């Protein structure tokens, strides 16, 4: 299903690292590893990479220039489904739900993918 | 891969439970589910499950009689990777490693299978 050290849910692979970059390094070791910061498209996947992740905060794959929605790796428009709280332009996981802040700050981050 | 709910690792699949029972009641439901109580078989498969598992402690499917060995569900000799600490019987996983309780108290538990 998955590469080893990575964790499947939902016919999916997630990546959760062991070191701290910014937003956009995040993306690019995602990347090179054919992989995106995690997309948190379900509901389930938010609460799994919850409580999979631990007390670190991680960064996810949604950003947004200053008023505009979240957007996804790709560039469209993210389905609202759970709130993203703060004021960030990066999204990113705290211990409880998902939050926001300056993307050039480092934080560990996860990587997703498919099987 | 896994069914739904259900978390896969290592080729592997685990259930982890909302409710608490004792740990034959947590094996008996397990196996009506064609599971087991997890075998902690890999030191990783321990690590993963200590970080998905959660705050509460959580039935595992080793047990022993009072001097003896930790005996796997089927009756067999665990080779004895990581401690298991405590003199319970039952083996459980607290937050951070493996320790052992009464068999009759009540707790969360967690089900191994395959894919
Ligand atoms: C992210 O950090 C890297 C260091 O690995 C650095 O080259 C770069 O300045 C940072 N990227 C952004 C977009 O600030
Ligand atoms: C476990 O609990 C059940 C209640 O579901 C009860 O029938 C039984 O007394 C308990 N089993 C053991 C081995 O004590």
């Amino acid at each position: 299903a998955c590469p080893e050290s990575w964790i499947g849910f939902q016919r999916k692979c997630f990546y959760f690292s062991d070191d701290t970059k910014n937003w956009t390094s995040s993306q690019r070791f995602c990347d090179s590893q054919d992989a995106d910061l995690a997309q948190v498209e379900s509901f389930q996947e938010l609460n799994f990479l919850l409580r999979y992740k631990g007390p670190s905060d991680h960064w996810i794959g949604l950003s947004r220039e200053q008023g505009q929605p979240w957007k996804w790796i790709n560039g469209t428009e993210w389905t609202r489904q759970f709130p993203i709280l703060g004021a960030g332009e990066c999204a990113y996981l705290n211990d409880k739900g998902a939050s926001s802040a300056r993307c050039y700050t480092e934080r560990k981050w996860i990587c997703s993918k498919s099987d």
